[PDB]
């Protein structure tokens, strides 16, 4: 039965009927057995398509609230509308959080799954915190923070720095400081010294996935350029 | 009461948010009123959006299901989905015809009106003849080119040969024939009679929506060019 539903979940996203694709995986999950690695990337691939939607469209009428400002017929709208948004949001980011805490962490038996849902958890409750009120939120961000820590403690002892899920984990944690924690300084620090790391031991990538070690190393020094405004003028060489 | 739809209808198209967009002006339709040229937009637009969805996902699962032919296990599974995704499309048209049967063509005064509406009603049918499983799909044909060929008797009488919505009309008319009845030589004569009659009474276009028979225009000529399997080889300047 949970290979007929991971066959009808790889033919939703290929249809791209994420809400079908997310429903097979939550199935699976609740078989209670652990998830393979494919298994964990379609559930990942189908809840992040969920909520990405929700998330867009806060964006969008969060964007017109704002410039409705003066406009109070219109803004009403506008935040009336935003807040039904915000309440498909968090029905899919607790839905997620619970299958973490009931089945995905539990069940982790190896350091590099662990890794991958503690990362996970602090992800939507970080999406969870893009729009929390105030009294809520800090116990939302707390949540998102001790679940990215333990994470960061995990990976650090048993994965090497070139490995994707230790550099993914780098790219949000610093995300996380830099937009909930309003922490550019922390969240440069730990983006360079992921960085720094992983190109100081690039003799420990691996064919399988050094594709995809260096797109999140990429994605890392987008963030720092990004955020201390470096660049803009064509560079020449010249020595280091 | 209609006022307010009409504006969350236009805030959720543009967080591309097309189910709340096909509800809203669902709502405005029911109110019994005939509808402004924005409000019948909106209309279009959303269940344009809606029933899209199901007509791009049928096509990728359809693929899926040719392609796994001598792979039965695969096969089933690609062929049962397909008929979940055929049961999601039915609703939406027949959710559609109802609001055309009901409310829009009986109250279109105008004869611009009544030739958007009957145009409407023949390509909802049509995307039902696309799923159609031959003994229905014969009632299912004929309501399409019965609503077409009234749309398109009225707009021979009341419109010039560069409006929009008749040349659209033609547009779909033709693809209707080429591709429902399987007559391409039928669909290339009221493809090229309709570019040929506007292309002579172009001093007839308007200022407001001259943009938009343009474009029609090239619509039609791009499937005459598809069908007839013209060009190919860069042309020089010479006489007609």
């Amino acid at each position: 039965d949970k290979n007929e539903l991971v066959q009808k979940a790889k033919l939703a996203e290929q249809a791209e009927r994420y809400d079908d694709m997310a429903a097979c995986m939550k199935s699976v999950t609740e078989q209670g057995a652990e998830l393979s690695n494919e298994e964990r990337n379609l559930l990942s691939v189908a809840y992040k398509n969920v909520v990405g939607a929700r998330r867009s469209a806060w964006r969008v009428v969060s964007s017109i609230e704002q410039k409705t400002e003066g406009a109070e017929k219109k803004q009403q709208m506008a935040r009336e509308y935003r807040e039904k948004i915000e309440t498909e949001l968090r029905d899919i980011c607790n839905d997620v959080l619970s299958l973490l805490e009931k089945f995905l962490i539990p069940n982790a038996s190896q350091a590099e799954s662990k890794v991958f849902y503690l990362k996970m958890k602090g992800d939507y409750y970080r999406y969870l915190a893009e729009v929390a009120a105030g009294d809520d939120k800090k116990g939302i961000v707390d949540q998102s923070q001790q679940a990215y820590q333990e994470a960061f403690e995990i990976s650090a002892a048993a994965m090497q720095p070139t490995h994707p899920i230790r550099l993914g984990l780098a790219l949000n944690f610093s995300v996380f400081y830099y937009e909930i924690l309003n922490s550019p300084e922390k969240a440069c620090s730990l983006a360079k010294t992921a960085f720094d790391e992983a190109i100081a031991e690039l003799d420990t990538l691996s064919e399988e996935s050094y594709k995809d070690s260096t797109l999140i190393m990429q994605l890392l020094r987008d963030n720092l350029t990004l955020w201390t405004g470096s660049g803009g003028s064509r560079h020449s060489s010249y020595p280091a």
